[PDB]
């Protein structure tokens, strides 16, 4: 102070910030920008629950997005956009724990609703600060406060040794509190209300609000969720505590660290965090898509059961939450090793491709399984088609993952109380990069939901920025009211909450919405009610 804009000074617990007056399509918008939340958790805090942020004296700039936490950087095609949009946009560091805030410009005058948005990347990257993840036009748009945190990945944030002190797992989900609670104690500053938080996310950013919708000390940090492509039940996104301790014990002896944990861990803390990411790879126990190395423990503690006997016993009576998934889940992750798919050709593959690809999209499958599989989704009368077999391949890793733990959460959910949305997101961007068999891969309802259409410069079509624009308003009159309806609006078709009953769900394209039927109702008792008791 005092020249310098008034409409930027705010004052948090930990101290004073000056944001930056931002440019959106429509007019200004405050951000206030890397904003620390916790004290970095380096050197002997390596794998330990985050410790709240000391105050610190003067004014401090909030106006650039600040690290992000150390990560596998992504090389399958360099250069290439599809790829490159999702790697980090700021350079690498364990100091990484701060958050993002924008608001309207000037900041509004009466308690707004707040959305926290938590990146995915399958637990082992992802940034806060990526440019799919901008909250001016939601913010400038639909006058929303948006907030989104970094949290760590990989060994930093997952890595366990469960019943340690030194090592106790989830504290990357820690950090997701963390500012959770940092958002209770600060957002009316900006004039946000915190009595009217909504948590959304998509992938492992889906898994994360749902592990906190089962998670009791962070029930009181937040009233309604958003799960985009994403699940807290299903193969990838937890692992049992046995399990997680053989990973962190092999990637121990696979970087020099040899015995009990307190040992074990010191000398994991005096390796180059590089080190750790160069060799998180290697202790998966099979070959296999979709899968993570360090993901969120059964510690008996952030999470007291698995998902699924927490999703299956809990009351969701107060509870609202929206749930989709995109047309093509599973069709990203071929590119990721499986022998015969690429995004430079059409990927049609051959029958004996198909199965070396089963057995590593299940691959916790017995040979008896996996051919429940293969039968399951063979074209009986063209079995040897390549282009059915390619998108076969797409949709096994697809509804596995993704679709079938998406429509288990729904179903179990709302027969337990909680009001429940369910979507089908069904429209490609024109301006993707991915061949067209790829179809609407995973992630890419994201840039439309925070409104980048409206950005004049992106070159999407008029109908997409229309698109854009309903979608924002479904995503923000749910964060208002728990209800994606228009109360006023009477022209507009009515989205319906899914029931036990009746099933019903919408499709999110470029025409009006229609009511659909059942969430792949078949195929999922296949994945859901057939598969696990064969798997003894
Ligand atoms: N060159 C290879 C070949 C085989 C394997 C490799 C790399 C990698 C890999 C390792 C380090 C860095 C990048 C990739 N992974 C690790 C996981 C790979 C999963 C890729 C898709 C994904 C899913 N969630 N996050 N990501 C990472 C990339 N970021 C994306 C994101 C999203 N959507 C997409 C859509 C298209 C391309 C990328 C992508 C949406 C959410 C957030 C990130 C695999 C994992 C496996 N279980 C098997 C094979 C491979
Ligand atoms: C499609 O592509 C897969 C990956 O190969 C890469 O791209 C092609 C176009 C070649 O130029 C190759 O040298 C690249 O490494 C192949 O594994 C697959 O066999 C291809 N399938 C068909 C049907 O052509």
């Amino acid at each position: 102070e005092g020249r310098e804009d008034p409409q930027l000074l705010v004052r948090v617990r930990g101290g004073q910030l000056r944001g930056i007056r931002l440019k959106a399509p429509g007019g200004p918008v405050s951000a206030f920008l890397g904003i620390p939340f916790a004290e970095p958790p380096v050197g002997s805090r390596r794998f330990m629950p985050p410790e709240p942020k000391r105050p610190w004296s003067g004014v401090l700039d909030a106006t650039t997005f600040q690290n992000v936490c150390y990560q596998y950087v992504d090389t399958l095609y360099p250069g290439f956009e599809g790829t490159e949009m999702w790697n980090p946009n700021r350079e690498l560091s364990e100091d990484c724990l701060y958050l993002n805030v924008w608001t309207p410009y000037p900041r509004p005058a009466s308690p707004t609703p707040v959305l926290i948005w938590i990146y995915g990347g399958g637990f082992y990257s992802g940034a806060a600060s990526l440019d799919v993840y901008d909250g001016r036009f939601l913010a400038q748009v639909e006058g929303a406060v948006l907030v989104s945190m970094n949290y760590r990945v990989g060994t930093f944030g997952f890595l366990a040794l469960p019943g340690s002190r030194e090592a106790p797992g989830n504290v990357g989900l820690l950090d997701q509190r963390l500012a959770l609670q940092w958002v209770q104690e600060n957002i009316a500053a900006f004039g946000g209300d915190p009595m009217s938080v909504t948590l959304f996310g998509e992938s492992a950013g889906a898994a994360s609000v749902g592990m906190h919708i089962l998670s009791l000390p962070s029930r009181s940090l937040f009233h309604r969720a958003v799960l985009q492509s994403g699940t807290p039940n299903g193969p990838w996104a937890t692992v049992s505590a046995g399990e997680a301790r053989r990973r962190a014990t092999l990637l121990a002896r696979l970087v020099g660290c040899p015995g009990n944990d307190t040992e074990l861990i010191a000398c994991l803390r005096t390796r180059p965090a590089q080190d750790l990411v160069d060799h998180e790879w290697h202790v998966l126990p099979q070959e296999s898509i979709f899968r993570f190395s360090f993901v969120p423990v059964v510690d008996g503690d952030f999470l007291s059961d698995t998902p699924e006997a927490l999703i299956n016993t809990g009351d969701f009576q107060d509870l609202q939450v929206l749930v989709g998934v995109v047309k093509d889940e599973g069709s990203a992750f071929l590119v990721y090793g499986v022998p015969g798919f690429s995004k430079d050709n059409e990927s049609l593959i051959s029958r004996a491709q198909f199965l070396a690809g089963v057995r590593i999209g299940v691959p916790q499958a017995s040979d008896l399984a996996a051919e429940a599989v293969v039968l399951h989704y063979t074209d009986w009368l063209h079995p040897e088609d390549p282009t059915h077999l390619r998108d076969a391949m797409s949709a096994v890793v697809g509804d596995h993952n993704v679709v079938c733990p998406v429509a288990q959460l729904a179903g179990r959910l709302a027969a337990q109380g909680a009001r429940v949305y369910a979507y089908i997101f069904e429209h490609r961007a024109s301006t993707l990069t991915w061949p067209l068999w790829m179809g609407v891969p995973h992630g890419y309802e994201i840039e439309f939901i925070f409104g980048l259409p409206l950005d004049p410069s992106l070159n999407y079509t008029t109908e997409e920025r229309i698109f854009a624009q309903r979608l924002m308003k479904y995503w923000t009159n749910f964060a208002r009211t728990g209800d994606p309806n228009d109360p006023r609006d009477s022209k507009s078709p009515q989205w319906p909450p899914y029931t036990t009953a009746a099933q019903q769900y919408v499709s999110l394209n470029l025409k009006p919405l229609e009511v659909r039927r059942g969430l792949r109702a078949q195929t999922c008792a296949f994945w859901n009610r057939f598969l696990p008791k064969l798997l003894s």
